């Protein structure tokens, strides 16, 4: 199958991002719990993405990427995006 990230690689560059680099560990349901609630600021979000993006080869344009309130739907965008990819 194609190499999906996993909630590890997820999580990894969600952590970094999320406070002072490597801020906030997200070691749960992190898929379940809202950027929002989990005080994240878009700007970490995007940063968080890009990384993702640029390494593993995708692309989530900013007004998605400031759209995914849950962080399932960032894999969830990575997951079409890198399955979709060869």
């Amino acid at each position: 199958m194609a190499t999906l990230l996993t909630t590890d690689d997820l999580r990894r560059a969600l952590v970094e991002s999320a406070g002072e680099t490597d801020g906030t560990d997200l070691s749960g349901d992190f898929l379940d719990l809202r950027f929002e609630d989990i005080g994240y600021d878009s700007l970490a979000l995007m940063e968080t993405a890009a990384r993702l993006e640029s390494r593993y080869g995708v692309s989530i344009p900013d007004d998605v990427a400031g759209r995914v309130d849950t962080p399932r739907e960032l894999l969830d965008l990575i997951n079409g995006a890198l399955a979709e990819a060869a």
